[PDB]
């Protein structure tokens, strides 16, 4: 059989709390037809403003990755799309009440729960991946975010804290997808912020939401939170986790290696945008037979 699009079987529901704004939010995922891709929807407008879940539609990467178009915006999205992207979901609806999605518990893990526990839906068309052909680099001070070429689906990511619970320990990871479960070595791991920073971006209306209950809270010489890791090099499993839902507004499932060296937002986006221009770069194919492709998906 040939790999198929997939969309949600069933709605799926959940409340929470956008992690910088602090706002209650209620979020609904919908089915949506082949080649919607994955659009958000701000329900709280009259009429609605629908924001593709693309490249070209990021407006802003400070903190987090947003969404803008007219005056609206949608703040926060990697985390869901990370969850997307490592599901294999094509097409779906993303009903939102307010401007940022919620941060659950800082990982991508409840949304993955929340989206296996309702089922996905194959549909009767081609997935469309993006394969990338040749190297595409973009630099910007000493961070780097490069495309390569792979024959499946690997992200790697290395981080440089200069502080004391990131010095010594491991600040580089490498997952290669065909030998590596999304769900069980990176969904879960959750985001992280400095204790010493709190006050500050609050005073900015940033990390509004933010709680031991949604966030890795590092202070100057320990982690806060008193009940621990989920993983021992949790802090760049999150960074991996950051640049697979930034890199599923390429719109497609990818074919290629990512490499980031304290590649955040903005530089992630960069590298979208170089990538796009670069059509030597890259090609969209699909696979007639599952079995010869280079990446599997679960059952939905
Ligand atoms: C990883 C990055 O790349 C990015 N994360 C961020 O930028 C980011 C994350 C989290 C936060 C936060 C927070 C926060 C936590 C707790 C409290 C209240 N507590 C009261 C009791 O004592 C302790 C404090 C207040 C605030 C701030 C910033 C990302 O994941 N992007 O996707
Ligand atoms: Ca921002
Ligand atoms: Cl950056
Ligand atoms: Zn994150």
């Amino acid at each position: 059989s040939m790999i198929k699009q997939r969309t949600l079987k069933n709605i799926i529901r959940a409340t929470g709390v956008g992690l910088h704004s602090g706002e209650k939010v209620y979020l609904t995922l919908k089915p949506a037809p082949v080649d919607t891709g994955i659009v958000f929807c701000r329900t709280d407008l009259d009429p609605v403003v629908e924001i593709p879940a693309r490249a070209e539609n990021v407006g802003e990467t400070t903190m987090s990755t947003t969404l803008v178009k007219g005056d609206v915006k949608v703040d926060t999205v990697e985390h869901l799309l990370s969850a997307m992207a490592g599901l294999g979901i094509d097409n779906a609806y993303v009903e939102l009440s307010a401007s940022e999605v919620p941060i659950m518990d800082g990982s991508a893990g409840p949304f993955v729960f929340l989206i296996q526990s309702a089922g996905l839906q194959e549909q009767e068309a081609a997935k469309k991946f993006i394969r990338i052909k040749r190297e595409v680099s973009v630099e910007e001070g000493d961070k780097r975010a490069v495309f390569v070429p792979f024959d499946g689906f690997k992200v790697s990511f290395e981080i440089d804290f200069d502080h004391p619970v990131f010095r010594g320990r491991t600040q580089q990871a490498s997952v290669d997808f065909s030998s590596t479960s999304f769900v069980k070595e990176v969904s879960r791991a959750r985001t992280f912020g400095f204790m010493r920073d709190i006050e500050y971006l609050r005073s900015q209306n940033l990390a509004l939401g933010g709680s031991v209950e949604n966030a890795i809270v590092v202070d100057e010489n320990r982690v806060l939170n008193e009940d621990g890791l989920r993983y021992e090099d949790e802090f760049v499993k999150h960074k991996i986790l950051d640049a697979i839902g930034d890199l599923y507004l390429l719109g497609n499932s990818l074919i290629g290696e990512f490499r980031g060296f304290k590649s955040g937002h903005a530089l992630n986006n960069q590298l979208l945008r170089t990538l796009i221009a670069d059509k030597d770069a890259w090609e969209v194919v699909t696979f007639e037979d599952a079995r010869t492709a280079p990446i599997s998906y679960m059952r939905p």
